[PDB]
């Protein structure tokens, strides 16, 4: 939990995404959870190749699935703004925006996130 500016911004981003989507979350996001997602699940880097490590935030991955605590991907703020504009705002499957190689790498992280959820 060494990058508190990122965890604070990620909470604000996810709550802003929920507000825009008209989504009333089962449970709110918090800084400790963002620390866990960014630093532990996504090993302190963007899920998107080439896994840039600076200005990491968290986004809702798939807008066609529930906005829950397993539908979350770490990426740079610049990658997040592209994701919000081209995936979330258009309510499209991420595989229409990202190539098969990128989807496979992200899916490996989402598998980790769902499998770890029990132990969290």
């Amino acid at each position: 939990m060494t990058r508190p500016r990122l965890y604070e911004e990620a909470v604000k981003r996810l709550h802003a995404e929920a507000r825009k989507a008209g989504v009333n979350l089962d449970k709110t996001f918090n800084a400790s959870e963002m620390s866990y997602i960014i630093e532990e699940v996504y090993v302190g880097r963007s899920a998107l190749p080439p896994h840039e490590s600076q200005k990491v935030t968290v986004v809702r991955w798939n807008p066609q699935l529930p906005f829950d605590h397993t539908n979350l991907v770490a990426m740079t703020r610049n990658e997040a703004r592209y994701h919000e504009d081209n995936v979330l705002a258009k309510n499209v499957d991420p595989s229409t925006v990202y190539g098969k190689d990128v989807i496979e790498v992200v899916h490996s992280f989402l598998r980790r996130l769902r499998m770890w959820e029990m132990l969290y």
